[PDB]
């Protein structure tokens, strides 16, 4: 499953992980979950983030996140209300921010999940698209919250959109 994207994508996390010290790893969507298939552990990691096989379902979720907003809002509306991907207190308006978020993050190149689904771990993603312009994968760089600030945050956001943008270069792909 995911071969090509995988193949590419392996050097690309290597370096990514030397150069930031931090897990980085290589997601894809199944429609309602995010799961790892390619990662390089921290060389300092404490608690062992994004394994090999781990899937996320919560809103918050930087990986989450950038493939909710390769979705349609209708279908984002649906997997909120349904429990699908699991959001603190969803109605119109949480709805309507998270759906802004998620647009703020495609603008943005990549999206920031700060303490938000656990309050000692941080994330970011960015997506990575094929030759067609679907997105395909993400890149996905999740630290312990205890030593990134926001500053930190902010840097690893760009190495992983700068991550992303390599890997989507060498699958022949371009963004949106």
């Amino acid at each position: 499953s995911n071969a090509e994207e995988r193949r590419v994508a392996y050097p690309v996390l290597r370096e990514l992980t030397e150069r930031t010290g931090e897990t980085s790893a290589l997601m894809v969507w199944n429609g309602n979950e995010s799961m790892c298939v390619e990662q390089i552990p921290s060389r300092h990691q404490v608690k062992h983030l994004a394994p090999l096989g781990a899937r996320y379902n919560e809103a918050l979720s930087s990986s989450v996140q950038v493939f909710l907003a390769s979705e349609n809002e209708d279908r984002v509306r649906q997997l909120l209300r349904s429990g699908s991907i699991t959001l603190t207190g969803v109605d119109e308006d949480a709805v309507e921010a998270y759906l802004l978020r998620l647009k703020e993050s495609m603008e943005r190149g990549w999206a920031v999940n700060f303490g938000e689904t656990s309050i000692e771990e941080v994330g970011v993603a960015s997506p990575v698209y094929d030759h067609r312009g679907n997105m395909v994968a993400s890149v996905l760089i999740p630290a312990p919250k205890f030593r990134v600030s926001q500053d930190t945050l902010n840097s690893l956001g760009e190495a992983c959109a700068a991550a992303a943008a390599k890997v989507t270069t060498r699958l022949g792909g371009r963004a949106p």
